[PDB]
Formats: structure tokens, C-alpha cells, sequence
């Protein structure tokens, strides 16, 4: 078993790499360092600094590492950026994604584990409900469209070429090592700024000044666990979430509590591309024994502690 | 109103162009002639020999014609070809489509009418049932994945940038000027071969020697009618089919009757990637008064007549 992790120098990817390493598996990382850092990839790990949009570079990486499994975490991970620059989101997630797929069938890769977005692919999730995998994709932003589109390709690549796959629809992932630049990266932005007495911006879900949007927050540690489970024995679509929603205001207050400092809030109108509410049902995955071993309050404390000592 | 129709030199596109012209509309065509013909575009209609994959080219066409509405019929129309060349299918349908959408946004186009595929997005349609617009996409080939993905982009461009859209899920479109490669290419194949007295290959549905696969055959003239209705007053997803299925054997028998010759049959076992049965529900479009004015038997005669004169 040889696992190639694209975007392995990123937030979630780095946690996947360390997890795989702890399981004694052979791992490699492919990353163009657009948002990730080389420091995130441990010394005893082959690193391929190539862009997925560069066909020649992807082919050389596969040729040198000969992966049996591919964990695809590389992507333009930002709803806002996708709304402002749809072509850039398309090029990396679709175009870059297709290059990866072509390399997989060409090198006979066994399985591909994909990082999809459970938080945005389902569209608005009504009050009191939780999105299930049987729900149809109803993207609102180009980012969600590129992810839904890629799921379709791996589905036809499975049917047409026998490629085994799994699509992990993550909720809002947070935890140590994430950068303060993302829609879900609100936990990192809040933790880093609040600890430093810096004013934070709270985007409304409807009116500047309200509680903000609701999301399903999952600790990155539990996501890495779901990923290992998927890699070894799952096939198909699986939500990776907690099943409980939190408003952005609750996130800030939780972070403020752990940080030990009063927050400075600047209200802002809702930003384009954002859904008002997203909560996922984790039932299908929990049937395989998986469970978020880290609760929200505990997760925030672990993230704040990371930033409090992070340099 | 200025209507630009991509793929206007092809089968369905040419019938759409004539229809819009007969309604006294100002029409333009953009086609790279990959499989289209320059003669299908009538004199007086500005023609832009551009490939959708060429941003500079599409940009130029929009600058000169300044369309208010766009009908997107250009694409890699072969399911079999997408299976053997997914990259080509992706580049033209998604990369090309995306360039088009960006052009629509940049030049403030009002509405985009898309040619989607009913037969391949819904997947296998159970016996006695007819696929409804509310059924989720279950693509099997790269081509179907390409079409389903573009529908997602249309929806997000609608929600994010205000672009009005309509997705027409055509059934098996047949009629004069068609080639033997499209989803209903079997009609052109039988017509040409029966007239020439050449053996006809009849692929089995499940067991060899059966009636063959079931499809919802709609005369191109009727899809042109629906297209005009949608362009002027519809938004959202609409199936464009008769809601009646026909086996390959009856298609051959209808062609034989119209050709007035006993066809030579070359049986063949069922081929993979072929859907057993597809029938669309036309209820949603029918609620707006639309109805096919050309029955199957009549439609096949009109098609066979076209091929008789095809020197
Ligand atoms: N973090 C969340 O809350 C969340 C939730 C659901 C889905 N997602 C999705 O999961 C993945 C992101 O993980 P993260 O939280 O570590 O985010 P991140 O943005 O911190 O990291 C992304 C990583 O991928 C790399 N990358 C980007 N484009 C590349 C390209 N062209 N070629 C090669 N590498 C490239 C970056 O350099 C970086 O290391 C993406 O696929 C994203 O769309 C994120
Ligand atoms: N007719 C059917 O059975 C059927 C059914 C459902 C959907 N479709 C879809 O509907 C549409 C219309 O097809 P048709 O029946 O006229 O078939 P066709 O193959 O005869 O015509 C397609 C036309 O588009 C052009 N084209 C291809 N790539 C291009 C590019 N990159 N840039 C510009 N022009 C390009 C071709 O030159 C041609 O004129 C297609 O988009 C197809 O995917 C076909």
C-alpha cells in the first residue's frame, strides 16, 4: 500500500499524513504550496512540488512513487474566492482534478478518497433538519459546483473504468495547524485574533449584527480518523460531521472563553456564496464504528491552545 | 433581442437556427465545425468559426455580436467517444462551457438555454416509470457527468451572478441533417444502411435476439419548438421528450417501412455502457401547452426521406 496525499502540505492533509505515518503506511505528498507549507510535511516523506494543473508534473510524481491509493485533498478551498474568481476554482478543482483521475486509471490506482464539502453541496439545510447522503446536490457557489462535479466524474470513472472511490463530505473542519484564511477557517481567524486582542469580523447570515450562519463543526482529528476508515474499507458517499449546528456567534463566544479575553466584534453583511444553515447527519458513517471522539467545547480549547503557543 | 446559438451548424442547432429565423429573430451562430457543416447555416446569418475552448475567440464573437440571449448547443455529443476520450469530453463541454458562461457574465447576457441530456443524466429508468425533473442525476459516462456538472454551474451562476437559465433535457433527438453519432444516431445509421441495402447491427437489450434497448425518441422539429418556448418564458429544468419508449427493433421496423425495403439484420450481444431503458416524463413541459406535433412513424418517414436525397 502506497498512499499519495495531494494537498498533503495543507491543514487537513497534514493531519492525514501524520495519521497514516502513525499507522506505519508508506506515504507521499503532492502539493504546489499555494496555501500549504513545506514545514507541514515531515522529513521522512517524499515531496512532489507540482501543480495538479500541470499534467507532466503529475505524471512524473505517479511514475516515481507508483501509488496504490490516492487521497485527494488539494483544491481551492474557499467559497468567497470561488465567487470572486470562478475560473480559478474550476481550474484547480476540475481541471486539476481530471488530470489526477487520468493519472489514476493510467497507473491502475486502486482507490481514490476525495475531500468533498458536506457543508455547501446540499444547499440550504432547513431548520431542525440534517443533510443525508441521499439528498441531491444543490450547490450555491462555484466552489460547491466544482466539488459536486468532481463527485460525478469519480462516479462515472468507477462505472466506466472500475476505479474504486469514496467521497468524504466534511462539515466545517477546525483544529491546530489551520491557516486564518477560509470560510470555515473562522475558528482559526477567531482564535488567533481574539488571543491577540485584535478586532474580528462577524459575517451575518441575513442582517449585519445578527448571530451569523450555522455550520456543523468537526475536529480535524476525527476527520483524519474517518479518512483512514474510508481508505481501508469504504466505498461511496459519506458525511463527516457531528450532527449539531452552531452559529458564528457561538463560535466566537466559545473561543473567547478558551482564550480568556473579551472579543472585539465588527458586524458585516452576509458574504456572497454563503449558505445560512448547514448541519449534517453522521449516521451512515457512524454505522461503521466511526465517531467524533472530540466534542465542540473540547475542540475549541485544543485549537486555541495551539494558537496560544503557535509562533 | 440578439440570440447567439453555439453549435448552430450541427444537427439540432441548425433546426433551432431556422426556427428562430422563421420567428423573425436576429440570430448568430458560433461553431468550430468539428462535426457541423457550414452549409447548415443560412446566408445572412453571421457565423463565427470559433472553438469554445478558445477564450480569445469566444470573447471576440461576443464583442462583435453582443448577444442578449444564448442557446448553448455546442458540445461533444457522443457518449461512446467520451468513454474513450474523457479529457476531450471535459475540455469541450465543461472547459468550453465555462468560457461561455464567463462571456455571458462579462457581457451581461440575459438568459442561457442549455442542451442537456435526459437519456443519460437520470440513468436507468425502471419499467413502467418515466423520469421526472425532480429525480437526481445518476450519470454513468464522462459525457453524462459533463452535462450534469454544467447544470450545476448554470444553477450557481444563476444564484451568484443573476444569469437566467434553462436546462433542456432532450430525449433521443432524431430527424434530417443528423449524423450517426449522437444519442439517437441509431436512426441515421438504420436509415442510411437500410436504403443502401447494407446489413444493420442490432444490439440486444439483455439477452441476444431481444427487442433491444428502449429510448424516448423525439423529432428534432418538436425540440426546436420547445426550445423557442423555453427561451422566451421558461427557467429551470425541463425534460423534452414524448414520454413514450421505443425499442431498437421497432425503430428498425419503422425505418424499413419508410424505406420500403426488408433490412438485413446483424444481431449482436448487449454492449456495456448502454442503458437498457430510458423514458422521460413530459408532464412539466406539457403543462405549458407544449406537445409533439410529429408522431414517431411520421418522424421516421421524414428522416428517411432526407437520407434518400443525401447523395
Ligand atoms: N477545511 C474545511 O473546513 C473544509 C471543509 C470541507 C471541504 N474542504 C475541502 O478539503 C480540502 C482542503 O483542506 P484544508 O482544510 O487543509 O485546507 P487548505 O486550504 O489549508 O489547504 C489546501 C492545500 O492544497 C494545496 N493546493 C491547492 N491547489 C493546489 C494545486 N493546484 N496543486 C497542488 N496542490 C494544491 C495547497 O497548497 C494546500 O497545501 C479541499 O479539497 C477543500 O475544498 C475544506
Ligand atoms: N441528438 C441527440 O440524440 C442528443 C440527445 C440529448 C442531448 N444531446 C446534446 O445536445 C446538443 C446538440 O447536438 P446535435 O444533435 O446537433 O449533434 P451534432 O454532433 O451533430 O452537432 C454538434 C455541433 O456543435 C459543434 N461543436 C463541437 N465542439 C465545439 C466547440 N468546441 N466549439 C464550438 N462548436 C463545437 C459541432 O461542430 C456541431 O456543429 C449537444 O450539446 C449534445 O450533447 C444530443
Amino acid at each position: 500500500m502506497r498512499v499519495l496525499v495531494t494537498g498533503g502540505a495543507g491543514f487537513i492533509g497534514s493531519h492525514i499524513v501524520e495519521d497514516l505515518l502513525a499507522r506505519g503506511l508508506e506515504v507521499a505528498v503532492l502539493d504546489n504550496l499555494a496555501t500549504g507549507k513545506r514545514e507541514n510535511v515531515p522529513k521522512g516523506v517524499p515531496f512532489f512540488r507540482v501543480d495538479l494543473r500541470d499534467k507532466e508534473g503529475v505524471e512524473r510524481a505517479f511514475r516515481e512513487f507508483r501509488p496504490t491509493h490516492v487521497s485527494h485533498q488539494a483544491a481551492q478551498a474557499s467559497v468567497k474566492v470561488s465567487v470572486e474568481d470562478p475560473v480559478l476554482d474550476f481550474e484547480v478543482n476540475l481541471l486539476g482534478g481530471l488530470n489526477l483521475l487520468e493519472a489514476c486509471r493510467q497507473y491502475g490506482v486502486e482507490k481514490l478518497v476525495f475531500a468533498s464539502t458536506g457543508g455547501a453541496i446540499y444547499g440550504e439545510v432547513p431548520e431542525g433538519e440534517r443533510a443525508e447522503e441521499t439528498w441531491p446536490p444543490r450547490p450555491k457557489s462555484p466552489y460547491a459546483a466544482s466539488k459536486a462535479a468532481f463527485e460525478h466524474y469519480l462516479s462515472v470513472y468507477g462505472q466506466s473504468y472500475g476505479l474504486k472511490w469514496v467521497s468524504l463530505r466534511y462539515g466545517n473542519v477546525y483544529g491546530p495547524r489551520q491557516d486564518p484564511h477560509g470560510e470555515a477557517g473562522v475558528v482559526a481567524i477567531f482564535a488567533e485574533r481574539v488571543l491577540k486582542g485584535l478586532p474580528v469580523t462577524l459575517y451575518a447570515r441575513k442582517t449585519p449584527g445578527d448571530e451569523g450562519c450555522v455550520r456543523d463543526y468537526v475536529y480535524v482529528g476525527d476527520v483524519a480518523e474517518a479518512h483512514a476508515l474510508a481508505l481501508f474499507s469504504l466505498e461511496g458517499i459519506y458525511n463527516v460531521g457531528t450532527g449539531e449546528g452552531h452559529t458564528t456567534r457561538e463560535v466566537l463566544m466559545a473561543v473567547a472563553e478558551a482564550a480568556g479575553k473579551a472579543p472585539e466584534v465588527q458586524p458585516a453583511p452576509p458574504r456572497p456564496g454563503d449558505l445560512e444553515r448547514s448541519v449534517l447527519s453522521p449516521l451512515k458513517l457512524m454505522a461503521h464504528g466511526w465517531r467524533p471522539k472530540v466534542g465542540f467545547q473540547e475542540g475549541i480549547r485544543l485549537t486555541v491552545d495551539h494558537f496560544r503557543g503557535a509562533v
